Parts: structure tokens; C-alpha cells; sequence
């Protein structure tokens, strides 16, 4: 019943702010990649399709939809009636599976570098492909809508062939509701963390391969041998308890080299790691003759006693980091973006009293703002991140 014009003109002014920073935005990011065209590479050819998709349900749908909401009453007509319940169900597919498609070319690269599956001509076949799904499955939804002509006004409402009990529109919102969002987000899931792993993380097999014609190592059985004997002795055993994974795998990295008698030596440097003052005994190792005899492997072994990563045993300056960093945060935006408004469409199906009750039409404005918002926040999490884009949209200013 909640019903003031204090409200209604403050809410219009927060949407149309959507509106602008969607397009402008969204069109600069388009602008950097499409020309130069020094930077069209395959991961950015399909951001260029997100930016779209993005850009283009902002220009049609955020004014329609937010009139509507605030008004009760449709002033477009039956086509833009049909039109405004078919373009979003199209944009958001195109959007997800594009961010997908991102995901599949960063695994393919990271994960199977011999196999390429990277081709010029198929990124344009796959957002074809892309774009003729999307359009298929946001259909039935606009054939149905139509609008209702009554004394007082009239009214945009999606009417599906009178069934027994009705199970195609229930079935098809649940489908649109999984494809749109459950189903690719899963996917994305799944790639991002395996490329996370192997970009971030290492291991102690790793470590003493780098480390340590000719015939092969046989890690596996000493390096259990190595554990073995750590906890056997009464010098090296409490160090190795208080080490966490990374730092426990530094130390048997030395036992390998020097040995666990050689090791026992470090007593001082051993009471500092186990005290955690990494610093300290990062300082102290460094003076030593195992650093003097073997400078690079034990400036390895001390940075990792000091940092507690295996930022020792992975190039510096990566450049496949930063991109991973900026496609996850995208990703966990639309999944936050989209929730509530999934959310609010599922639950006449568990209570449908609870929506026709209250005043639900300012949280339908606040979770429809939400889902919305999605549509702008891209542009500036590529600034926020990327070198190259922030420096693109500072070119893009007279
Ligand atoms: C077109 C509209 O659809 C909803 O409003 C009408 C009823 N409709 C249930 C239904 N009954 C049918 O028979 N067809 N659809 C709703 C619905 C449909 C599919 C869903 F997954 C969730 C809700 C929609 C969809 C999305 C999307 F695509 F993101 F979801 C985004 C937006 C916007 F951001 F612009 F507000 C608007
Ligand atoms: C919506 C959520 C979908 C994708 C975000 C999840 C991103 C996966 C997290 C990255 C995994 C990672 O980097 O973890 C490596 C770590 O050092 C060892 O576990």
C-alpha cells in the first residue's frame, strides 16, 4: 500500500543510472577490443559479445520494465508486449554462455596446451551458435505474452494454452531458470577452480623435481621415506608438527639435500620457524654455507619458508593470472546479481500467498534493480583489474 512520489522519482534516478553507465561503458569496452584489433584475441571476441548482449537489454528493457513495476499499466502495445518478455530470457542466455565459452578457452590453454582448440573463423561459428539457442529458448515465452484490454487500462501478461493442470509454462520457466543460471555457472565452477589450481598451487614432487642420457628420480617412495624419519627424530620432529603444507615441504626439500643429521644442525634457525618468526630465520639461513655452496635452490627453499606459497617454483609476472583473477570476480557478480530474482520467480511454486500479500512491489523494485545492475558493473571491473583496459578507457576521454 506503500505508495509515495519521495520514493518513485529517487527509484527512477537509480535505474536510469543503470541505463548510462550499461551503454557507455559497455560500448567503450567494445570499441577497445573490435579496433585496434591489436588486442582481438579469442578471450576478448567473446567479451565483445557479452558487452553486446549486455548494453543492448539495458537499452530496451530497463525503461519498459521499470514503468510497469511502478505504474501497473502497459502503454507499448501487444508488440513490445511479446518483445519485452522475449529479449531478456535471449540476453542473459548469450551473456552466461559467453562467459562460459571464456572459461572453456582459458581451461583448454592452461589445462591441454598441445591440443588447440583456438580458431579465428569457429569463435564467430560459436557466438552464431550462441545466439540461434538463445533466441529459440526465449520464443515461447514471447509467442504467449499478449496484452488485455480493460475499462481502466490496459495490461501485458504471458497466457499459455488452457492444459489440465498447466505443467508446459511451469516446466519451461524451471528449464529457462537452469539454463540461464544452475547449469553454466556449475560449468564455469568446474574450470575455473581446476585452471586456479594449477596456476596457484604446487606440491612437494613438483618442488623436488625443479630442485633435483640420464634415468629417471624416484621421489615417491623416499619422500615418504622422508616423512618417516622427520618423525623419528626428536630434534626435527616438533619443527615439522607446527609447519603448515607449503613450509613442511621446504624442509624436507633440505633433508634431501643435506640430509636429516644436516638438517638437526639448523637449531637456532629450527627454533624460529617452529616460534613463526619466518623473517628471522629467512636471515639467518641466508648466512649459512649450504646458501654459500648453493645460492638459487636455498634463496627457493628460504622464500618459501618466509612466504608460506610456491610463488618460488612459478614464473613472476603472469599474465594468465591476472585474466583468471578478472573472469572469476565477473562470474561471482552475475551469480550474486541473479540469485534474488531466480529466487523471487520460484517461490509461487513452495507459498503462493506470500507473493499477493504485503507490499511487495518495492522489493520487486529492489531485487529487479539487483539483476539489472549486472548489465554495468563489467566495464569497470576490467579497469579495476586490467592494465591495458583502464589504460584503453583513459584514451577514451577529451
Ligand atoms: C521476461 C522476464 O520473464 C519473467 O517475467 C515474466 C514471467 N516469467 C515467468 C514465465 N512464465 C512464462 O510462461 N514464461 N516466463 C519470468 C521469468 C522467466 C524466466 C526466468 F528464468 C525467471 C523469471 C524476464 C526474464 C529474465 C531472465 F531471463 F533473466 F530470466 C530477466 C528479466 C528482467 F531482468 F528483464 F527483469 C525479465
Ligand atoms: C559462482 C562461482 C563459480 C566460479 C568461481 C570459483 C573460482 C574457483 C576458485 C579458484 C581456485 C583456486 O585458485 O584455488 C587454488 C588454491 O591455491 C588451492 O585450493
Amino acid at each position: 500500500f506503500v505508495q509515495p512520489a519521495w520514493q518513485i522519482v529517487l527509484w527512477a534516478a537509480a535505474y536510469t543510472v543503470i541505463v548510462v553507465t550499461s551503454v557507455v561503458g559497455n560500448v567503450v569496452v567494445m570499441w577497445i577490443i573490435l579496433a585496434h584489433k591489436r588486442m582481438r584475441t579469442v578471450t576478448n571476441y567473446f567479451l565483445v559479445n557479452l558487452a553486446f548482449a549486455d548494453a543492448s537489454m539495458a537499452a530496451f528493457n530497463t525503461v519498459v520494465n521499470f514503468t510497469y513495476a511502478v505504474h501497473n499499466e502497459w502503454y507499448y502495445g501487444l508488440f513490445y508486449c511479446k518483445f519485452h518478455n522475449f529479449f531478456p530470457i535471449a540476453a542473459v542466455f548469450a551473456s552466461i554462455w559467453s562467459m562460459t565459452a571464456v572459461a572453456f578457452d582459458r581451461y583448454m590453454a592452461i589445462i591441454h596446451p598441445l591440443q588447440p582448440r583456438l580458431s579465428a573463423t569457429a569463435t564467430k561459428v560459436v557466438i552464431c551458435v550462441i545466439w540461434v539457442l538463445a533466441l529459440l529458448l526465449a520464443f515461447p515465452a514471447g509467442y504467449y505474452s499478449t496484452t488485455e484490454t480493460m475499462p481502466s487500462r490496459v495490461v501485458c501478461m504471458i497466457e499459455w494454452p488452457e492444459h489440465p493442470n498447466k505443467i508446459y509454462e511451469k516446466v519451461y520457466h524451471i528449464c529457462v531458470t537452469v539454463l540461464i543460471y544452475f547449469l553454466p555457472l556449475l560449468v564455469i565452477g568446474y574450470a575455473y577452480t581446476v585452471v586456479g589450481i594449477r596456476l596457484w598451487a604446487s606440491n612437494i614432487f613438483e618442488m623436488l623435481r625443479i630442485d633435483e642420457d640420464e634415468a629417471e628420480k624416484l621421489f615417491n617412495q623416499d619422500v615418504d621415506a622422508a616423512v618417516r624419519g622427520i618423525l623419528r627424530n626428536a630434534k626435527l620432529k616438533p619443527v615439522y608438527d607446527s609447519l603448515d603444507a607449503v613450509r613442511r615441504a621446504a624442509l624436507i626439500n633440505m633433508v634431501f639435500q643435506m640430509g636429516e643429521t644436516g638438517v638437526a644442525g639448523f637449531t637456532n634457525s629450527l627454533r624460529m620457524l617452529q616460534q613463526k618468526r619466518w623473517d628471522e630465520a629467512a636471515v639467518n639461513l641466508a648466512k649459512s654455507r649450504w646458501y654459500n655452496q648453493t645460492p638459487n635452490r636455498a634463496k627457493r627453499v628460504i622464500t618459501t619458508f618466509r612466504t608460506g606459497t610456491w610463488d618460488a617454483y612459478h614464473e613472476q609476472v603472469s599474465a594468465k593470472r591476472k585474466v583468471v583473477k578478472m573472469m572469476i570476480v565477473v562470474v561471482c557478480t552475475f551469480a550474486i546479481c541473479w540469485l534474488p530474482f531466480h529466487i523471487f520467480f520460484l517461490l509461487p511454486y513452495i507459498n503462493p500467498d506470500l507473493y499477493l500479500k504485503k507490499f511487495i512491489q518495492q522489493v520487486y523494485l529492489a531485487i529487479m534493480w539487483l539483476a539489472m545492475s549486472s548489465t554495468m558493473y563489467n566495464p569497470i571491473i576490467y579497469c579495476c583489474l586490467n592494465d591495458r583496459f583502464r589504460l584503453g578507457f583513459k584514451h577514451a576521454f577529451r
